[PDB]
């Protein structure tokens, strides 16, 4: 759920995910529409549609279970659905962290029309 | 459409085209820059230059249509675009089989960062 994935972003970025990662470019938040603007645009834009791939769940609730070994996430083993929810969260937060270098606040609440192509996953 | 890509991949790979090769090395997901760190990687790196090849078109949103004849990958004859674009992705999903042997998954996630400069493709 929302809540353990919020807590590895605040882990790996040091960032709250509400402001931080949820009115960033065109993809992270919920609007979701045109092309990724940069690294951390693209992250988010990967793991929608990563929850994309995961019909059978419902990943903004079901919580699961995740630690850290040798300073790394792993996801606790559990169900199907609750193991690989966590992988797409557990890439992504990874992935904000990769990219912290070129995090920019100029994508911050960012505008609808500036968001531009037609793109499916 | 990275819909018929995405899928082209998991019927010859055995791999879902997300976490597997969304962020592999340097090329693979999207992303530019750096000397490809191995052969999988070499593949996203033409398919990249391929992409580039079809100004006129739209390729990670046009859908084409293809069909897999005695095991074989045949792109079915629509406009120069949907044909062009899809021996793209053919060639690039092929070419990730072929090399499937040396998957890393030291690889996956991989640092955009460490990737620097642009070779000509
Ligand atoms: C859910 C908010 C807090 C951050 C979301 C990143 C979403 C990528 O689809
Ligand atoms: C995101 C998956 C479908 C693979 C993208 C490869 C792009 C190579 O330029």
């Amino acid at each position: 759920s929302l809540l353990e994935f919020g807590k590895m972003i605040l882990e790996e970025t040091g960032r709250l995910a509400i402001p931080s990662y949820s009115s960033y470019g065109c993809y992270c938040g919920w609007g979701g529409k045109g092309t990724p603007k940069d690294a951390t645009d693209r992250c988010c834009f990967v793991h929608d549609c990563c929850y994309g791939n995961l019909p059978d769940c419902n990943p903004k609730s079901d919580r699961y279970k995740y630690k850290r070994v040798n300073g790394a996430i792993v996801c606790e083993k559990g169900t199907s659905c609750e193991n690989r929810i966590c992988e797409c969260d557990k890439a992504a937060a990874i992935c904000f962290r990769q990219n912290l270098n070129t995090y920019s606040k100029k994508y911050m609440l960012y505008p609808d029309f500036l968001c531009k192509g037609e793109l499916k996953c």
